[PDB]
């Protein structure tokens, strides 16, 4: 298992990264310093976790304490709905650069395929309850994107959420200038994606799986829901290869060539959770757990299911 992964721009990413989905503000500095010191280069972030300042200082001191050279570190952030137009897509990701301490990310993605009304509001609503759109497309979006590349602002752009049609549409957008790197999708046992990471590989896109443990702090979780981390079917694999279960789950996407950001703020876990480099599934195992898939999602988007863009409608 190689720790980095070749993108179609160049440049390599380390295949375990960090997430800081629902990491507190008051936590998130202590994690990302530890994920640093425990060997992390690559670090998963976004404006709409409103905690980018705080994993912003973690990154400066580390980088002022002599830890870790800027070129080593992998730093990704998203643009988010609020921002697809064309004329606040710099400033979105100047604001980001800003918290983040940088003056680059090395991948910036379209959060979700899905333009909503500027404003204040992450999610603008009407006055029964559904979001309210843009009319800018998936296509000026991404040609916005590929000018914070020509700017400096950004070394590789990328999707997220993205179902195949919604990636082919971008393939073949008229002119396209940079195809994107990456497409950052929900993936583990539960939802195999096996149709859609075929897609993007041949086409050169890598993957990164989100919510590889099944995000067991998600706000909306249901006691009567899966769980990936409690599955004793999971847990036997883990035992037979004397680690965790979290491990068998963070080790399942990368032998699929994929990279994987497990999420936590504590310490011991941040440790645990990158420990994944001294052990191989086998392909038996690596089918019996592909085998477990349900379709089912952590991140379905429900409050935009009527969005012209909405992506899970579509098979994949
Ligand atoms: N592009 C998108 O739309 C999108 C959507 C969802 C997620 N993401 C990204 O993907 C990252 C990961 O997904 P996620 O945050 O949904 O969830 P996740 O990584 O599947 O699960 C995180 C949860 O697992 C716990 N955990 C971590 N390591 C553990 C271990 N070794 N043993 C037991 N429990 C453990 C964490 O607890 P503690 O933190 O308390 O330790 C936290 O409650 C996000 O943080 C974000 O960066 C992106």
């Amino acid at each position: 298992m190689a720790s980095r992964i070749l993108l179609n721009n160049g440049a390599k990413m380390p295949i375990l990264g960090l997430g800081t989905w629902k990491s507190p503000p008051g936590q998130v500095t202590e994690a990302v310093k530890v994920a640093i010191d425990v060997g992390y280069r690559h670090i998963d972030c976004a404006h709409v976790y409103q905690n980018e300042n705080e994993v912003g200082v973690a990154i400066q001191e580390k980088l002022r304490e002599q830890v870790v050279k800027r070129e080593e570190l992998f730093i990704v952030s998203k643009l988010w709905c609020t921002y697809h137009e064309k004329g606040l897509v710099k400033g979105a990701c100047q604001k980001t650069l800003s918290d983040l301490k940088l003056d680059y990310l090395d991948l910036y993605l379209i959060h979700w395929p899905t333009g909503f009304k500027p404003g204040k509001e992450f999610f603008p609503l009407d006055e029964s309850g559904n979001v309210v759109p843009s009319d800018t497309n998936i296509l000026d979006t991404w040609a916005a994107m590929e000018e914070l590349v020509d700017e400096g602002l950004v070394k590789a752009i990328g999707i997220s959420n993205f179902n195949h049609l919604q990636v082919e549409m971008i393939l073949n957008k008229p002119g396209l200038k940079y195809k994107p790197a990456v497409n950052q999708i929900e993936c583990h046992p539960y939802l195999t994606q096996e149709k859609l990471i075929q897609y993007c590989q041949s086409k050169g896109i890598v993957v990164t799986a989100y919510s590889p443990l099944g995000s067991p702090d998600r706000p909306w979780a249901k006691p009567e829901d899966p769980s990936l981390l409690e599955d004793p079917r999971i847990k036997a694999i883990a035992a037979k290869h004397n680690k965790t279960t979290a491990q068998v789950l963070i080790r399942f996407p990368m032998q699929r060539n994929l990279v994987v950001i497990p999420k936590s703020v504590t310490p011991e876990r941040i440790a645990e959770n990158f420990k994944v480099f001294d052990f191989e599934l086998s392909s038996q195992d690596m089918t019996t757990l592909l085998s477990y898939n349900r379709n089912w999602r952590v991140c379905a988007l429900l409050s935009c299911t009527s969005h012209k863009d909405y992506p899970f409608h579509e098979e994949f």
